[PDB]
């Protein structure tokens, strides 16, 4: 059998935290962005965000209802990925988290790195998402997206986050990165269960070809094989990967993770 993760608070490296088990409600947000018409299209977006769509809805328990999914190719306003839509639906995604429940957000589009003109430090670069009105309403930034997903959650609350843009862990200011080799990076803590899986590589706009991998291999990896632990699902997407692209898969999380664990969904 599986080694499920334990259900006590956790200590480790200084930190308190504890893994969600998953029998909690379940809620996505699901954002996909071809940017229609304009000089920064893409034609898979979309299609990435139903993709992750139907693998919740077919395999792991997400009632349409409790999806918002955001597209460009949308006519009613409310589902379009504007920058203010994207924020009022984390909001909505993240508002009575509870322990245990098992939430989850998938971004495919365009992201990359913006001057943090505020920052305190020179040089110092905000990590973005580029919602379709960013030309005149700017990025979304990590900050935000930490404030309003990541702050709020309790102790226990999973925010399963997939990127299929490349970003870093840095995009939630996840302290924590695995590869199959091991830990890649590690140390204001998060006592929640926030895990991030995205590609490693304003960084996508002459690079759109990497862009979709991730959802596309975690997809064939958890439908081939359910039962994975951290560290059969970082090898798997890493050989569903290998080839087809130079991106490797990285898992940030805001907590140490014993990769022997299952990877619970
Ligand atoms: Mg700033
Ligand atoms: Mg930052
Ligand atoms: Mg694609």
């Amino acid at each position: 059998g599986m080694v499920r993760p334990p259900s006590s608070i956790q200590q480790g490296n200084g930190q308190q935290f504890q893994y969600s088990q998953m029998t909690g409600r379940r809620k996505a947000l699901l954002i996909g962005i071809n940017y229609i018409g304009s000089k920064n299209a893409l034609r898979g977006c979309i299609n990435d965000a139903h993709n992750i769509f139907n693998y919740l809805t077919t395999y792991c328990g997400y009632r349409p209802e409790d999806i918002v999914m955001l597209t460009d190719d949308q006519r009613e306003m409310v589902k379009i990925p504007l920058k203010e839509n994207i924020i009022r639906a984390m909001q909505w995604l993240v508002k009575d988290a509870q322990p245990n429940d098992a939430l989850f957000f998938h971004y495919s589009g365009h992201g990359g790195q913006t001057k943090d003109l505020d920052g305190d430090e020179e040089d110092g670069m905000d990590d973005v998402i580029y919602p379709v009105d960013f030309e005149s309403v700017g990025p979304l930034i990590d900050d935000t997206m930490h404030d309003i997903m990541v702050k709020s959650l309790p102790q226990g609350a999973r925010l399963t986050a997939l990127f299929d843009s490349c970003h870093s862990g840095t995009v939630l200011d996840l302290p924590y990165t695995y590869s199959t080799k091991g830990v890649i990076k590690e140390p204001k803590f998060s006592p929640a269960d926030v895990i991030m899986l995205s590609g490693s590589k304003a960084d996508t706009f002459a690079d759109g070809q990497n862009i979709g991998a991730m959802s596309h291999a975690f997809i064939s990896v958890m439908t081939r094989q359910p039962q994975q632990s951290y560290l059969s699902l970082l090898q798997n997407l890493r050989n569903e990967l290998a080839g087809k692209y130079s991106q490797k898969p990285q898992l940030s999380a805001s907590h140490p993770i014993d990769v022997n664990l299952q990877f619970i969904m």
